[PDB]
DNA sequence: CAATCGTGGGAGACCTTTGGTCTCCCTGCAGAT
DNA sequence: ATCTGCAGGGTCTGGTTTCCAGACC
DNA sequence: CACGATTG
């Protein structure tokens, strides 16, 4: 039936698949905040919760969420934000009645044969245009890869296959 | 009327202050989970949300939460965990109808004179015992420092003063 | 189970299959149009 | 406003402040 | 602070 996919990161997105085959994808809401005399994007908690309350996906719907897995060579700040974004989404999803299943990125990539691409982001947008042709207008910019990760995650939990 | 204090860490706690002067403090609910073939404690999102749902504190109540601010000499795992707890708690608090106010540890410590102690944790329990005498038995143990921090954050937003 | 200490650290999934291998982001910031 | 590239990074309060001291998990 | 470890 209904499936939710969540790319939890700052350029990420939430994708919702209804049982009639239609689909929605939203950019993750963010705000600009001061940290240590610079400005930085942080997910917008209030907006995210308002969004999750405006979905028609019923309680108990499974939200598939990409497990943040920072590399040992990423910075401590990178570790912090990805932990923070992840906790914010998990808690907002659990609080809004949705069932949360974390999925490793290697899981949904191998499912769609996206492993070992020279152009992984480009390829994700292309595979999501294929799976969701009405969204292809909304998938043409490189910055849109996060929308494509969400849609693909949702595609994975829903069982869809590339043609 | 009502004030909430949150020490969002694994050994932290949530403290709720009534207008009638009573107080409760709960340990943060955790679960043991597998990470990279070892066992690690993580906050329990479902138990947290349930706890927040059963509190008498009415909506709009302010929760004062300690800003996580890890040290640069702390490891990337510490940065990830603190960021995640923080995000889990903020999101759970906003979804439970409460208004979240982040408070740095320098701020409430300065407020209660706790700065630059040799035994910061002991002093916190002692200060929380003086402010919440009926919690005196809940602060006997050295591992009870999280209950203290949580209570002191709530006393801070409450405008309480030491004798 | 309650304290203490000391350094600061990947994690995941699937095969080669009980370990060995291999794969995966992101943040933050500085120039680039 | 989108892009790219590349290394991996503290953050906070407050001061008779315009950066910096001194503090914190 | 986390993360492992020891030590009661
Ligand atoms: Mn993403
Ligand atoms: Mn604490």
């Amino acid at each position: 039936g209904w499936v939710i996919g969540v790319d939890p990161d700052i350029g990420g997105a939430i994708a919702v698949l209804s049982p009639d085959g239609s689909s929605q994808v939203f950019d993750n809401p963010f705000v600009h905040i001061v940290v240590s005399e610079v400005i930085r994007k942080r997910l917008d908690t209030k907006s995210i919760i308002q969004l999750l309350r405006g979905l028609d996906a019923p309680p108990g719907t499974t939200a598939y969420i990409e497990k943040s897995s920072p590399f040992p060579t990423d910075g401590k700040q990178g570790w912090w934000s990805t932990g923070f974004s992840y906790g914010l989404w998990i808690a907002s999803l659990v609080a809004s009645g949705f069932s949360v299943v974390p999925i490793a990125s290697q899981t949904w990539k191998a499912y769609f044969g996206l492993m070992r691409s020279e152009t992984p982001k480009d390829d994700s947008r292309q595979a999501a245009s294929i799976l969701f042709p009405d969204k292809d207008q909304s998938l043409k910019l490189k910055k849109h890869h996060g929308r494509a990760e969400a849609l693909l995650l949702a595609a994975y939990g829903k069982g869809l296959v590339l043609p």
